């Protein structure tokens, strides 16, 4: 049946760098954007929600506006790639990619953030 | 928009009893079992996958084999009813019903399990 896959179920990224998290789903010939739903989430916070060709910004969590982007070029290749810029320790956790495209599936991804002591200390105080 | 709703987001159950957890979804005009996808989950363990007309269970977790079923005749009324028989302390946690029906939404449901000392002891010690 319709199956979402990830080339990587674990990412280890460096504090302050950018990460792109990949999420593949089958596309026959070309994408029908009006049939597509892409839901990126991270432990119960909505990061991105792409419904039938355009994103719903009313539900996006404030922490991810201005840092999260759905690479819509990769959408047509069947790759719902999430890009987070300026990765912080609070971005460590479990991510879920959910696609509805004539069928529905989801996959989990775990992000670990390596950080130097100064950055961990500031996060530690908050 | 396609909204999934729950009449209750919290269930309290007695150890060893049966629980039936409910998710409602909008059925516009006649139910098209072909376009319906239902996932029941609990702390990222898969309980049920209902993919276009039938139950997929080769992805169903151990902890719910022989105990979980989707109440299929409720589907016509827009009701994704998950029934767990022989409820155990480890059934406590946060559940998720995820529904794809020409729109996609999920809701969370917390379950608490009351239990007598002995049941709690065996589960605590394991
Ligand atoms: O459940 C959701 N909620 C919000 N968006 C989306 S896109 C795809 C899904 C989905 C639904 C059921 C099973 C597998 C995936 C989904």
């Amino acid at each position: 049946a319709f199956t979402v896959t990830v080339p990587k179920d674990l990412y280890v990224v460096e504090y302050g760098s950018n990460m792109t998290i990949e999420c593949k789903f089958p596309v026959e010939k070309q994408l029908d954007l009006a049939a597509l739903i892409v839901y990126w989430e991270m432990e119960d916070k909505n990061i991105i929600q792409f419904v039938h060709g355009e994103e719903d910004l009313k539900t996006q969590h404030s922490s991810y506006r201005q840092r999260a982007r759905l690479l819509k070029d990769q959408l047509s290749l069947g790759n719902a790639a999430l890009q987070i810029t300026d990765v912080k320790l609070q971005d460590a956790g479990v991510y879920r990619c959910m696609i509805s495209y004539g069928g529905a599936d989801y996959k989990r991804i775990t992000v670990k953030v390596n950080a130097p002591y100064a950055a961990a200390l500031e996060h530690h105080h908050h």
